[PDB]
Protein backbone atom coordinates (compact mmCIF):
# COMPACT_ATOMS: atom_id res chain seq x y z
CA UNK A 1 0.00 0.00 0.00
CA UNK A 2 1.22 3.55 -0.76
CA UNK A 3 3.63 5.80 1.21
CA UNK A 4 4.15 8.01 -1.77
CA UNK A 5 4.04 11.80 -1.72
CA UNK A 6 1.33 14.05 -3.15
CA UNK A 7 3.42 14.80 -6.24
CA UNK A 8 3.12 11.00 -6.68
CA UNK A 9 -0.56 10.81 -5.86
CA UNK A 10 -1.39 13.74 -8.20
CA UNK A 11 0.02 12.25 -11.39
CA UNK A 12 -2.20 9.47 -10.19
CA UNK A 13 -5.43 11.53 -10.20
CA UNK A 14 -4.56 13.03 -13.59
CA UNK A 15 -4.20 9.43 -14.70
CA UNK A 16 -7.31 8.28 -12.96
CA UNK A 17 -8.83 11.23 -14.90
CA UNK A 18 -8.36 10.18 -18.51
CA UNK A 19 -10.39 7.03 -17.67
CA UNK A 20 -13.21 8.65 -15.64
CA UNK A 21 -14.85 10.53 -18.50
CA UNK A 22 -18.02 11.62 -16.60
CA UNK A 23 -15.96 12.86 -13.71
CA UNK A 24 -18.00 10.90 -11.12
CA UNK A 25 -14.95 9.29 -9.37
CA UNK A 26 -15.11 5.70 -10.62
CA UNK A 27 -14.43 3.73 -13.80
CA UNK A 28 -16.97 1.68 -15.68
CA UNK A 29 -16.62 -1.11 -18.22
CA UNK A 30 -17.82 1.47 -20.68
CA UNK A 31 -15.18 4.20 -19.74
CA UNK A 32 -12.41 1.56 -19.71
CA UNK A 33 -14.26 0.52 -22.87
CA UNK A 34 -13.60 3.78 -24.69
CA UNK A 35 -10.00 4.29 -23.54
CA UNK A 36 -8.91 0.87 -24.81
CA UNK A 37 -10.55 2.08 -28.01
CA UNK A 38 -8.79 5.48 -28.35
CA UNK A 39 -5.44 3.84 -28.33
CA UNK A 40 -6.59 1.59 -31.23
CA UNK A 41 -7.65 -1.54 -29.35
CA UNK A 42 -11.21 -2.71 -29.92
CA UNK A 43 -12.00 -5.28 -27.22
CA UNK A 44 -14.91 -7.39 -26.11
CA UNK A 45 -17.08 -7.46 -23.07
CA UNK A 46 -15.28 -10.36 -21.44
CA UNK A 47 -11.89 -8.65 -21.62
CA UNK A 48 -13.26 -5.43 -20.19
CA UNK A 49 -15.25 -7.31 -17.67
CA UNK A 50 -12.11 -9.34 -16.86
CA UNK A 51 -9.98 -6.19 -16.78
CA UNK A 52 -12.33 -4.71 -14.15
CA UNK A 53 -12.79 -7.88 -12.05
CA UNK A 54 -9.08 -7.57 -11.68
CA UNK A 55 -8.86 -4.08 -10.21
CA UNK A 56 -12.29 -4.30 -8.44
CA UNK A 57 -11.03 -5.24 -4.99
CA UNK A 58 -14.36 -4.99 -3.30
CA UNK A 59 -16.70 -5.96 -6.15
CA UNK A 60 -19.18 -3.10 -6.53
CA UNK A 61 -18.42 -3.46 -10.28
CA UNK A 62 -16.52 -0.19 -10.20
CA UNK A 63 -13.06 1.11 -9.58
CA UNK A 64 -12.62 4.23 -7.41
CA UNK A 65 -9.40 6.19 -6.94
CA UNK A 66 -7.77 3.88 -4.36
CA UNK A 67 -8.12 0.47 -6.18
CA UNK A 68 -6.62 2.11 -9.24
CA UNK A 69 -3.80 3.66 -7.32
CA UNK A 70 -3.00 0.24 -5.84
CA UNK A 71 -2.82 -1.51 -9.25
CA UNK A 72 -1.27 1.54 -10.98
CA UNK A 73 1.55 1.37 -8.42
CA UNK A 74 1.81 -2.40 -8.13
CA UNK A 75 2.06 -2.50 -11.92
CA UNK A 76 4.51 0.29 -11.53
CA UNK A 77 7.14 -1.68 -9.72
CA UNK A 78 6.68 -4.44 -12.25
CA UNK A 79 7.16 -2.23 -15.35
CA UNK A 80 10.44 -1.42 -13.73
CA UNK A 81 11.54 -4.89 -12.59
CA UNK A 82 10.73 -5.65 -16.23
CA UNK A 83 13.16 -3.27 -17.93
CA UNK A 84 15.43 -4.02 -15.02
CA UNK A 85 16.11 -7.47 -16.41
CA UNK A 86 15.87 -6.03 -19.92
CA UNK A 87 18.88 -3.68 -19.56
CA UNK A 88 20.75 -6.74 -18.35
CA UNK A 89 19.97 -8.86 -21.37
CA UNK A 90 21.06 -5.80 -23.29
CA UNK A 91 24.72 -6.02 -22.35
CA UNK A 92 24.72 -9.80 -22.26
CA UNK A 93 23.52 -9.61 -25.87
CA UNK A 94 26.53 -7.75 -27.24
CA UNK A 95 25.31 -8.17 -30.83
CA UNK A 96 21.68 -7.85 -29.85
CA UNK A 97 20.84 -10.13 -32.72
CA UNK A 98 18.10 -11.07 -30.32
CA UNK A 99 19.49 -14.14 -28.52
CA UNK A 100 22.63 -14.67 -26.41
CA UNK A 101 25.25 -17.12 -27.65
CA UNK A 102 27.63 -19.01 -25.33
CA UNK A 103 30.63 -17.09 -26.53
CA UNK A 104 28.87 -13.86 -25.52
CA UNK A 105 28.17 -15.11 -21.95
CA UNK A 106 31.86 -16.05 -21.74
CA UNK A 107 32.84 -12.64 -23.18
CA UNK A 108 30.74 -10.95 -20.53
CA UNK A 109 31.53 -13.25 -17.61
CA UNK A 110 35.16 -12.54 -18.28
CA UNK A 111 34.39 -8.97 -19.19
CA UNK A 112 33.46 -8.86 -15.53
CA UNK A 113 35.55 -11.36 -13.63
CA UNK A 114 35.32 -15.15 -14.03
CA UNK A 115 36.99 -17.55 -16.44
CA UNK A 116 34.97 -20.44 -17.68
CA UNK A 117 36.02 -23.13 -20.07
CA UNK A 118 33.57 -23.54 -22.99
CA UNK A 119 32.27 -26.68 -21.31
CA UNK A 120 31.16 -24.67 -18.26
CA UNK A 121 29.46 -21.98 -20.34
CA UNK A 122 27.77 -24.55 -22.59
CA UNK A 123 26.58 -26.13 -19.37
CA UNK A 124 25.28 -22.70 -18.47
CA UNK A 125 23.40 -22.44 -21.71
CA UNK A 126 21.76 -25.85 -21.80
CA UNK A 127 20.29 -25.43 -18.34
CA UNK A 128 18.65 -22.25 -19.62
CA UNK A 129 17.86 -23.35 -23.17
CA UNK A 130 14.21 -24.53 -23.20
CA UNK A 131 13.54 -24.15 -26.93
CA UNK A 132 16.81 -26.06 -27.28
CA UNK A 133 18.11 -23.81 -30.05
CA UNK A 134 21.43 -23.50 -28.27
CA UNK A 135 21.06 -19.71 -27.68
CA UNK A 136 19.29 -17.79 -24.92
CA UNK A 137 16.22 -15.65 -25.52
CA UNK A 138 14.81 -12.89 -23.32
CA UNK A 139 12.27 -15.48 -22.35
CA UNK A 140 14.56 -18.33 -21.40
CA UNK A 141 16.82 -15.64 -19.96
CA UNK A 142 14.28 -14.20 -17.63
CA UNK A 143 12.67 -17.57 -16.90
CA UNK A 144 16.22 -18.05 -15.60
CA UNK A 145 17.81 -14.76 -14.61
CA UNK A 146 15.24 -13.47 -12.15
CA UNK A 147 14.39 -16.81 -10.62
CA UNK A 148 18.09 -17.40 -10.99
CA1 LIG B 1 -16.76 7.76 -14.38
CA1 LIG C 1 -14.66 -1.83 -6.95
CA1 LIG D 1 23.33 -12.28 -29.21
CA1 LIG E 1 16.96 -20.81 -26.69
Amino acid sequence: ADQLTEEQIAEFKEAFSLFDKDGDGTITTKELGTVMRSLGQNPTEAELQDMINEVDADGNGTIDFPEFLTMMARKMKDTDSEEEIREAFRVFDKDGNGFISAAELRHVMTNLGEKLTDEEVDEMIREADIDGDGQVNYEEFVTMMTSK
